[PDB]
Order: C-alpha cells, then sequence, then structure tokens
DNA sequence: TTTTTTTTTTTTTTTTTTTTTTTTTTTTTTTTCCTTTTTTTTTTTTTTTT
C-alpha cells in the first residue's frame, strides 16, 4: 500500500511541477503535461521502496523558451527535515552546472538555518522551496482563482504611464501568496489579474508583489 | 602526531499559556438628589486663686 500510494503522489507532484514550469514560460513538451499514471509507471518504475524510481532520479531540468541558458532545477530530496548539508550539495550542483534557479520539493519542512541560507544566498541564485502537501493541488485550476499573468517591466511602465500611477498606490499581493509562490514572483513585479464579472463580463486588475 | 567522533553550548524557533486592553445602535422627554465630614489644631472664654 505504501508503494502504490507513493507512486501516485509522486506522479501527481511531478505533474503539478511540470504544469508550474509550463505556466512560468519554461519549455515543457505536451506529453510531459499529459503524462498518465501508467506512463509514469512505465518511464520511472512503480516501486519507490526499492529505488524505482529513486527520489534523486526524479530531478527535473527545464529550460526557458526565450533564453535557452536560463534553466530551472527541480530537486526531490528524500529527507523529511532538510538541513544545510543537502542545501549545500544542491548549491554546489548549481555552481558546477551554472544554473541560477531551482525548486526544492521538501516533504516535511526545513530548518530555519536552511531558510536563512536561502535568504542570504538569494541574489546570486534563486532557491525556492515547496512542501509536498502544497504541490498535490494545482492552485490556478481552482474555480476561485482567476487568471494571473506576470508582466514585464515594459508593460508595468506602460501601465503606470497610462493610469498616471505610482507603484505604492497600486493594490498589493504578498510574496508568500500561494499564487505568487506558484509563479515565482519576486518583489517589485506587477501581476495582472483577469477575472470574470457579473456586471461587465470580465475585469482586469493589477497588483504589486510586496 | 593528525583526523574523526562524541560532547557541549548556544541559537533560534515553537507552542502554549497568561496578561492586557479595548469595545459594546441613534435620537428625544420628564423627575429627584447632591454639589461633605469627622478630626485635629488653634483661639477665645470662663472660672479660680493669691
Amino acid at each position: 500500500m505504501d508503494d502504490e500510494a507513493e507512486t501516485y503522489k509522486l506522479w501527481r507532484i511531478r505533474k503539478t511541477i511540470m504544469q508550474l514550469s509550463h505556466d512560468r514560460g519554461y519549455l515543457v513538451t505536451q506529453d510531459e503535461l499529459d503524462q498518465t499514471l501508467e506512463q509514469f509507471k512505465e518511464m520511472f518504475g512503480d516501486k519507490p521502496s526499492e529505488k524505482r524510481p529513486a527520489r534523486s532520479d526524479l530531478i527535473v531540468l527545464v529550460a526557458h523558451n526565450d533564453d535557452p541558458t536560463d534553466q530551472m532545477f527541480v530537486f526531490f530530496p528524500e529527507e523529511p527535515k532538510i538541513g544545510i548539508k543537502t542545501i549545500k550539495t544542491y548549491c554546489t550542483r548549481m555552481q558546477e552546472e551554472n544554473i541560477h534557479r531551482a525548486i526544492v520539493v521538501v516533504q516535511g519542512g526545513m530548518t530555519p538555518s536552511a531558510k536563512q541560507s536561502l535568504v542570504d544566498m538569494a541574489p546570486k541564485y534563486i532557491l525556492e522551496q515547496f512542501l509536498e502537501s502544497e504541490l498535490l493541488i494545482n492552485i490556478t485550476e481552482h474555480e476561485l482563482v482567476p487568471e494571473h499573468v506576470v508582466m514585464t517591466v515594459e508593460e508595468k511602465q506602460e501601465l503606470l504611464s497610462r493610469y498616471k500611477l505610482k507603484e505604492n498606490m497600486l493594490m498589493r499581493i504578498q510574496a508568500g501568496d500561494p499564487v505568487a509562490r506558484y509563479f515565482g514572483l519576486k518583489r517589485g513585479q506587477v501581476v495582472k489579474i483577469i477575472r470574470s464579472s457579473e456586471t461587465a463580463g470580465r475585469y482586469i486588475s493589477y497588483r504589486l508583489v510586496c
């Protein structure tokens, strides 16, 4: 019962990770998005107890459409509580592969010293983290979550020039928001929210990531 | 004679409990009662004595 449930939750977490990577604009093929449970069992195995697949076997390397040298690692550590040793191992892998972006799918949580390592390591390499329970649901597919589109600096500048706005006068969204963590939004970006309206059909609002 | 391995000691968070503090619809009209009080010190008065 452990092997089948573990394979099912690993397949669901991998599907959510690949949908998250496709929503961020990274190069993801259609068969990876439409990968079934039986396809996952054929490709990676179905017995997670005897390392089929291993937790280090499910590492996901993905690249961006516009800039092919901007890539993401997705790590799947097997330890439930993550120390500084595995974080340092992943960081050394990031220097020796020259990649600035990675997401660590932790199981239980992280030590606060490792969180401080993520904080002060941040403006050279971005090292995000995600719980396993948070990645069992694609948040953007919920009926209460409208469409979120990340904007470039040109669209933000055009918005502030058109509406005569300053950046502090806009609405705000926290950096710890599940949608902002899903899209990987850093501080200063502006997210465009397109929602359905019952009086005008649809409505576009703008929020500043703080 | 140096390296690993155990022990120690901080270090930062966590979690629960306790404490604190602030709040409690809008307007209007009539009476009643109180707006000192006993204690201590000071000053004047009255009676008594030589």
